């Protein structure tokens, strides 16, 4: 529930490890989290786990991510309080848009059938 800018400067690993907390608690696995992450951002799995041995913040992950899917602009809908597709700042928003992908899976979705959610086909 961090709503702020405060948010960015927090550090990547113990933010992203409570993501994949919440999905433990809830049956899921970490290997989901990975895998939305990877798909969102376009980093690899195994650069997202490098991240975990480094002192980068939530912010300069987001800031870096090399290759954001088109198909994120689809992840709509309210998280965290707010409205996905109105926030204003942008690295909210795709911040917003991964704790989307990870509410899926805390509720029980694998990551075939989250990317199946929002992968779109002609």
């Amino acid at each position: 529930n961090a709503m702020s800018q405060k948010l960015y400067n927090m550090k990547f690993a113990a933010v992203y490890l409570a993501l994949i907390a919440k999905v433990e608690r809830k049956g899921g696995k970490a290997e989901s989290v990975h895998q939305v992450t990877s798909w969102l951002t376009g980093y690899e799995v195994s650069d997202v786990l490098a991240c975990l041995d480094r002192d980068v913040t939530y912010g300069d992950f987001f800031r870096q991510a090399p290759y954001y899917v088109p198909e994120r602009i689809a992840i709509t809908g309210k998280i965290c309080g707010v409205r996905i597709e109105e926030i204003d700042d942008p690295l909210m928003q795709e911040i917003r848009r991964l704790d989307k992908l990870v509410d899926w899976l805390a509720k029980g979705k694998t990551s075939q059938q989250v990317l199946e959610k929002y992968e779109k086909h002609k």
